[PDB]
DNA sequence: ACAGCGGTCGCAGGT
DNA sequence: TACCTGCGACCGCTG
C-alpha cells in the first residue's frame, strides 16, 4: 500500500454526495481496483479570505455547517473530507506529488474566477501527468451546450431559452456513491505528520471571525438539511403543482417559497434531482402552473441566468457588459449607507433590509422592493452597490443570479417596463395590511396603527409620542420622497434608454 | 421595415 | 374575488 496512487475529488460547489458524477466516478474507480488507490475528497480553504468583508458571518456559518455535514456523509462511505488550507496554486503542486495523484475530478463552474482557476489547475495537471475529469452537474443544462445549440449566442429571452433547452438531453440523476471497500486511511503527508488534525473540518471559531454578526440559525447548512427541506416542500403536491411565483408573499413571517436557494447555491441540493422530483409531481397533478411562474419555471430561471452569465465575464458590472443598459447612476453615500443598514425611513424597506442582515434570506419580491428602491425607483444608486451588499448578506449569494436579478430590477437588462415602479409604501400592504412584518423587524414602530405604520410621517407629533417612537429620534425621517423622486427617475430612465437606442442603431 | 405581440412579480381607482 | 383601465408610450422577436 506504500505504492498506491491517489484519486482526488475537489469540492468547490457540489457540496453533496447525491447526484455527483465527478465524485461517483472516483468511488467507482477505487472499488474497481481494490488495492490500487487511496481516495481523497477535498475542499480547499484559503485562511486569508476569512476576513473578506464580502462574505458575512451568516454565510460563513452555513459553509461551516455544510462542510461538517459533508464530512459526516463521507464517513459513512468509509471516507472523510479533507479540508486543505491554502490556495490551489500552491496546494495542487504539493499534493499531486505528495499523494501521487493519478486523477482529479470536479464539478465545472462558469464564473470568471473559477474559469481561470480551473484552467490553471488543468495546466498543472497536464504537465504533471494527472488525468482530469470534469462534470457539469451544478445546472440541469450545460450553458456551453445551450449557447452552441443556439448557434453561438446565449438566448436573451426566457421563452427562446426554453425553446433551446427542450432540444437538449437531461443527464441521468445519480444516487449516492458506493461505500469504499478495503480502503485503509491514506498515509499521512508531511503536513498531517506535523499536525494530525491539519485537514479536519473548520470549527465555528476558525471560520466565523465576527460572531456578533450571526443571527438566528434558521437555515442550517448541508446536504442532509437540503434533502429534508426539499422533501418537506414536495409533500403538499397541490401547493407544488399550483405554485405561481408572483402570487407568493414577500412579507409573510414564514417563507412563502421553498427557501432551497442556499442549498442550490452551494450544491447541497442537486438542481437535477429537484427538477426530477418536480416533474414526477406535475405528471401526477392535472391542474398545474407552467413556466415562467411555476416551480419548475423558477429552476429554469436559474438555468437562464447561468447561460447569459456564462457568455459574459463582465456580467456583474454595467460597463463592458453586453446585455446591460448604460445608465448614469449617481453617487449618494449617505443614502447608500441608510439603505444598507435599513434606516431609510420607509418601514417596509427597512424591515426587509433588517431581515436580510439578520437572517441571510429574504423573499424574491422583498428583494424586488429594496432593489427597485435603491436603483431606478428612488435613490438612483447603481445596482452594483446593491449587488455588493446582497453578496455580503445572502446565504444564497450567487454570482450569476445576483447580477442577473439586479439588472432585471434596475431595468438594465431583461426587464424594460420601467414605468412599473414598486411603491415602498403600497407594495407590502397587499399581503400584510396589519404590518406584522414591519412590527417584527422594525420593533420601534410596533405600536403604530396599521393606517400609518407604512408611512409614519403621516402621524402627528402627539401621535408619535403616544406610539413611543418619535420620528428623527427613535426612527429616521424618510431619506427621500417616493411620490416625487420616482416620477423624476422614470424620466431619467427614458432618457437613458434613448441614449442607448441611438448608440445601438449608431453602430450599424 | 417597422408595427404588433408578449413580456415571472406596478399603482390607483374602478366594479 | 379577481379581473379591468389609464398611465405614458419600454424591449426582443417576428414576419
Ligand atoms: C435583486 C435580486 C438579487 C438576487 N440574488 C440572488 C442570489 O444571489 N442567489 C440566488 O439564489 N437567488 C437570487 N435572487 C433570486 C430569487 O430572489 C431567489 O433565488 C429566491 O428568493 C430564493 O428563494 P426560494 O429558494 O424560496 O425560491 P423558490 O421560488 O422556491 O425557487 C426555487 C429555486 O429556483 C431558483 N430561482 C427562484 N427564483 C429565481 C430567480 N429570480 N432567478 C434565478 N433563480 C431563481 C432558485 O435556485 C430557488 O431556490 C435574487 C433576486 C433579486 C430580485
Amino acid at each position: 500500500d506504500s505504492q498506491r496512487s491517489t484519486l482526488v475529488h475537489w469540492f468547490r460547489k457540489g457540496l453533496r454526495l447525491h447526484d455527483n458524477p465527478a465524485l461517483s466516478h472516483i468511488f467507482t474507480a477505487a472499488n474497481a481496483a481494490p488495492g490500487r488507490y487511496f481516495v481523497r475528497p477535498i475542499f480547499i480553504l484559503d485562511p486569508g479570505i476569512l476576513d473578506w468583508m464580502q462574505v458575512g458571518a451568516n454565510r460563513w456559518r452555513f459553509l461551516q455547517q455544510t462542510l461538517e455535514d459533508l464530512d459526516n456523509q463521507l464517513r459513512k462511505l468509509n471516507s472523510r473530507l479533507f479540508v486543505v488550507r491554502g490556495k490551489p496554486a500552491e496546494v495542487f503542486p504539493r499534493i499531486f506529488k505528495s499523494w501521487r495523484v493519478e486523477m482529479l475530478t470536479f464539478e465545472t463552474d462558469i464564473e470568471p474566477y473559477s474559469v481561470t482557476r480551473d484552467a490553471a489547475v488543468q495546466k498543472l495537471a497536464k504537465a504533471e501527468g494527472v488525468r482530469v475529469e470534469t462534470h457539469c452537474s451544478h445546472t440541469i443544462y450545460n450553458p456551453e451546450l445551450v449557447i452552441a445549440k443556439n448557434l453561438g449566442k446565449a438566448p436573451i429571452t426566457y421563452q427562446k431559452f426554453l425553446g433551446i433547452v427542450e432540444q437538449l438531453k437531461v443527464p441521468k440523476v445519480l444516487g449516492v456513491p458506493e461505500k469504499l471497500k478495503n480502503m485503509p486511511t491514506p498515509p499521512k503527508d508531511e503536513v498531517e505528520q506535523k499536525d494530525s488534525a491539519a485537514y479536519d473540518c473548520p470549527t465555528m471559531k476558525q471560520l466565523v471571525k465576527r460572531p456578533e454578526e450571526l443571527g438566528p440559525n434558521k437555515f442550517p447548512g448541508g446536504e442532509t438539511e437540503a434533502l429534508r427541506r426539499m422533501e418537506e416542500s414536495l409533500k403538499d403536491e397541490i401547493w407544488v403543482a399550483r405554485f405561481e411565483k408572483p402570487n407568493t408573499a414577500p412579507n409573510s413571517l414564514e417563507p412563502s417559497t421553498t427557501v432551497l436557494s442556499p442549498y442550490l447555491k452551494f450544491g447541497c441540493l442537486s438542481a437535477r434531482l429537484f427538477n426530477q422530483k418536480l416533474k414526477e409531481i406535475i405528471k401526477r397533478q392535472p391542474k398545474h402552473s407552467q413556466p415562467p411562474v411555476s416551480l419548475i419555471g423558477q429552476l429554469m430561471w436559474r438555468e437562464f441566468y447561468y447561460t447569459v452569465a456564462a457568455a459574459e465575464p463582465n456580467f456583474d458590472r454595467m460597463l463592458g457588459n453586453v446585455y446591460c443598459m448604460q445608465i448614469p447612476w449617481q453617487e449618494h453615500p449617505d443614502h447608500l449607507e441608510a439603505w444598507t443598514h435599513g434606516r431609510t425611513g420607509y418601514p417596509f424597506i427597512d424591515a426587509i433590509m433588517r431581515q436580510l442582515r439578520q437572517e441571510g434570506w429574504i423573499h424574491h419580491l422583498a428583494r424586488h422592493a429594496v432593489a427597485c428602491f435603491l436603483t431606478r425607483g428612488d435613490l438612483w444608486i447603481s445596482w452594483e452597490e446593491g449587488q455588493r451588499v446582497f453578496e455580503q448578506l445572502l446565504l444564497d449569494q450567487d454570482w450569476a443570479l445576483n447580477a442577473g436579478n439586479w439588472m432585471w430590477l434596475s431595468a438594465s437588462a431583461f426587464f424594460h417596463q420601467y414605468f412599473r415602479v414598486y411603491s415602498p409604501v403600497a407594495f407590502g400592504k397587499k399581503t400584510d395590511p396589519q404590518g406584522h412584518y414591519i412590527r417584527k423587524y422594525v420593533p420601534e414602530l410596533s405600536k403604530y396603527p396599521a393606517g400609518c405604520i407604512y408611512e409614519p410621517w403621516k402621524a402627528s407629533l402627539v401621535d408619535q409620542r403616544a406610539y413611543g417612537c418619535v420620528l428623527g429620534t427613535d426612527y429616521p425621517h424618510r431619506i427621500v420622497k417616493h411620490e416625487v423622486v420616482h416620477k423624476e427617475n422614470i424620466k431619467r430612465m427614458g432618457a437613458a434608454y434613448k441614449v442607448n437606442r441611438e448608440v445601438r442603431t449608431g453602430k450599424e
